[PDB]
């Protein structure tokens, strides 16, 4: 069931495509139509072997020379899709962590909807690259208790996903319940125990449990409970445990359906998912908000950047 849009290619040649791409830069110019079209057709992998075939041939840096032909949103999408897929999320973080203040919205998007095992796959990444431990930035970056969720969901332990134990939901339904609404003020600590440790298949019976008990849906507790980062937090958490595809399509929505385009979120949730779940983002997207992807942007952006970013989403329905 999770599928990207961007597969590898069949019948790749490393070595034509990089005479393709010094052909579309050399010289006054660029074919800024030759580039896009090839770049999208290409599986992240193959993107790298190209870039060092370009390398060998000709003893140039392929990005440095896109970086030097491209400009605006365009160049921030065509960099985005020729970092290693590995790098990606890390690259993203490091920049969020970067100046003086934070990011938040990259930090609660990344890390709540990340996996376990892609969690500790960017911490790795992120050592290696950057040379600094990526809880000991985020920890230095925020505080509090949104803080604390950040830390624990950085290790990358969650229960697995086993036999449910129904006395163990209704023990955890009941705890978050005792826990929010009939306490005055919140045991934040009990929320970020139960939602950063137990199982995904644990907290979705927990979530409908919850709801019998209270007549609230734990997103509804948890806007009324908290505020601000946390409460983002709390909610990125709980939207992800229900479907990842599901959280991603609604931060795809709301970075495009205001006045502007949030492209900085535009640009990282279609390269990072191009080739894990950004099919299951489309459908998503069309069985909620009623709009296909494709259309959403096709309306919201222009150019090459437009022409690159559709082919790489895809689909019309979704
Ligand atoms: N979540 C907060 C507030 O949640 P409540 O709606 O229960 O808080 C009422 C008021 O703020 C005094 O605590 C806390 O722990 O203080
Ligand atoms: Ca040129
Ligand atoms: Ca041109
Ligand atoms: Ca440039
Ligand atoms: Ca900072
Ligand atoms: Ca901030
Ligand atoms: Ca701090
Ligand atoms: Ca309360
Ligand atoms: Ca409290
Ligand atoms: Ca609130
Ligand atoms: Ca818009």
């Amino acid at each position: 069931a999770l599928r990207g849009t961007v597969t590898d290619f069949s019948g790749f040649d490393g070595r034509a495509d990089a005479e393709v791409l010094r052909k579309a830069m050399k010289g006054l110019g660029t074919d800024e139509d030759s580039i896009l079209n090839l770049l999208t057709a290409r599986s992240n992998a193959q993107r790298q072997q190209i870039a060092e075939e370009f390398k060998t041939l000709f003893g140039r840096d392929l990005v440095n020379d896109m970086k030097s032909e491209l400009t605006g949103k365009f160049e921030k999408l065509i960099v985005a899709l020729m970092k290693p897929s590995r790098l990606y999320d890390a690259y993203e973080l490091k920049h969020a962590l970067k100046g003086a203040g934070t990011d938040e919205k990259v930090l609660t998007e990344i890390i709540a909807s990340r996996t376990p095992e892609e969690l500790r796959a960017i911490k790795q990444a992120y050592e290696e690259e950057y040379g600094s431990n990526l809880e000991d930035d985020v920890v230095g970056d925020t505080s509090g208790y949104y803080q604390r969720m950040l830390v624990v969901l950085l290790q990358a332990n969650r229960d697995p996903d086993t036999a449910i134990d129904d006395a163990q939901v209704e023990l955890d339904a009941q705890a978050l319940f005792q826990a929010g609404e009939l306490k005055w003020g919140t045991d934040e600590e009990k929320f970020i125990t139960i939602l950063g440790t137990r199982s995904v298949s644990h907290l979705r019976r927990v979530f409908d449990k919850y709801m019998t008990i209270s007549g609230f849906q734990i997103e509804e507790t948890i806007d009324r409970e908290t505020s601000g980062n946390l409460e983002n937090l709390l909610l990125a958490v709980v939207k992800s445990i229900r479907s990842i595809p599901a959280y991603l399509a609604e931060t795809l929505y709301y970075a495009m359906k205001g006045a502007g385009t949030d492209d900085h979120t535009l640009i990282r949730v279609i390269v990072s998912r191009s080739e894990i779940d950004l099919f299951n983002i489309r459908k998503e997207f069309r069985k909620n908000f009623a709009t296909s992807l494709y259309s959403m942007i096709k309306g919201d952006t222009s150019g090459d950047y437009k022409k690159a970013l559709l082919l790489l989403c895809g689909g019309e329905d979704d």
